[PDB]
């Protein structure tokens, strides 16, 4: 009757909004009321004319992060593998952070490593290359999106089970989810046969009538942070063991009770600001009570991935698109799927509602992570403003409750809500975050 309503009103919202942003080819399925919802429109690449099916792979970019979770809560329930142990008991300062801090983004590791340099399966020479890098602060002080963290995570699954990242995704997790397993890239020879249908990237260019063929570089390093690529009903399978219904899932055992809950909890007094509104492991979380969902994002090139799951009402769902316009696709789909009851949380950044303050002169200096690198410096008038390498100078407005705004001086730049961070109350400023990254003053 009406939820049969529901799935076609999905669907023909699905249909025009992907027109309406002309994405060249994407995915969306929906798990609600214990049925499979999958729709799949456009082109797995422009140049071959292909279809997209429920098949066709697409990059997961970040999403990778809750199956490489998924893949370390396993080790941990089966005993394998602690998420309090520190780092250095398993593979020879970041030796104090813990697996837990790691699927947190709590540990204090920068978010990029320069590691071009690996070639093979193993994740161990990585290892050691974050050792000798500066870590952000001691372990577990702040949130910072880190997608190194995450390929220590594989060089961890990888000292933990005796096989590679790539070997035990497949063999402890996708395989038995009956998900076909593909990657940006595969260092091992493995065996043959014909590989999945793969989604190629797409961005409009210059003059151009629909977006075509992008070429994305991505480091075989990033795979357990990044290199996953399948569909969304796999991602939806993925988290069918976090719904409430997850007794009807054949594979619940897969993921028991116990690490869904941990995957969901957040840490506390750890904002990942300007992201979400929470972090726990591997997983999220938008909005705060009934109205909490808990998911993740991801884009590599010209395609954009989303998962999101309401595991008190036993709903996923999960979109994937091979263009540029795949995150205004996925905004669009959040604020129009209300129109069929599918109320997905939003996260907006605070606006500051006070005037701004006295701009103080010991906001000065040098912040950082990894190689990215921000400047609070003053002009002769003794302004506030925020530099950066290539960039023209924004203006620094400071805030309560240590908000700041940065207004750019390029209007085709865009501007930066973030805030700074103490270590003690009387303290001075220790770190600037945005974009759930933190940076590091010098």
């Amino acid at each position: 009757g009406a939820e049969g309503a529901e799935r076609d009103a999905v669907g023909a919202l699905f249909e025009e909004l992907v027109r309406e942003h002309r994405v060249t080819g994407a995915q969306l399925s929906v798990y609600r009321d214990g049925a499979l919802s999958e729709y799949a429109t456009g082109l797995a690449s422009v140049r071959t004319g292909e279809p997209v099916t429920p098949r066709t792979g697409f990059p997961f970019g970040s999403v990778t992060k809750f199956l490489t979770a998924e893949l370390v809560m396993q080790f941990v329930c089966d005993g394998d593998l602690d998420l309090d142990d520190p780092l250095a008991g398993l593979l020879p300062p970041l030796g104090t952070a813990t697996v837990r801090q790691l699927l947190s983004h709590t540990a204090g590791v920068v978010d990029s490593i320069e590691y071009d340099e690996m070639r093979g399966p193993s994740y161990r020479r990585f290892a050691a290359a974050c050792a000798r890098q500066p870590a952000l602060f001691p372990p577990g002080l702040a949130f910072s999106y880190s997608n190194t963290g995450y390929c220590l995570l594989g060089a961890v699954i990888e000292a933990a089970s005796g096989m590679d990242w790539w070997t035990a995704m497949d063999s402890c997790l996708l395989r038995p989810l009956g998900i076909e397993p593909a990657f940006l890239h595969d260092p091992r020879p493995g065996q043959g046969g014909a590989a999945r249908p793969v989604a190629e990237g797409h961005a409009l260019r210059a003059g151009g009538e629909r977006a075509e063929h992008v070429d994305h570089m991505a480091s075989l390093s990033l795979a357990a942070a990044g290199g996953l690529v399948g569909s969304a009903t796999d991602l939806v399978t993925a988290a069918r063991p976090h719904l409430a219904d997850r007794k009807t899932f054949a594979q619940h055992d897969l993921l028991p009770e116990d690490a869904v809950l941990a995957m969901r909890t957040c840490v506390p007094d750890a904002e990942p600001f300007g992201l979400a509104d929470g972090w726990g492991l591997g997983l999220m979380r938008h909005g705060t009570g009934d109205g909490a969902w808990y998911g993740h994002d991801g884009a590599v090139g010209g395609a954009s991935c989303n998962l999101r799951i309401h595991p008190d009402r036993s709903l996923a769902l999960a979109l994937t698109a091979n263009s540029t316009a795949g995150p205004k696709l996925w905004e669009a789909l959040v604020a129009r799927l209300p129109e069929a009851g599918l109320d997905v949380g939003h996260y907006a950044l605070p606006v500051p509602d006070s005037a701004p303050l006295a701009p103080d002169a010991g906001h000065l200096g040098t912040y950082a992570n990894g190689d990215l690198e921000l400047m609070v410096t003053h002009d002769a008038a003794g302004d506030l403003f925020l530099t950066r390498e290539s960039y023209s100078d924004y203006r620094l407005s400071l805030h309560e409750d240590d908000l700041f705004v940065a207004r750019s001086g390029e209007p085709g730049a865009l501007p930066i809500t973030g805030r700074f961070v103490r270590e003690h109350p009387a303290g001075p400023v220790a770190l600037l975050q945005y974009g759930g990254r933190a940076m590091h003053r010098l």
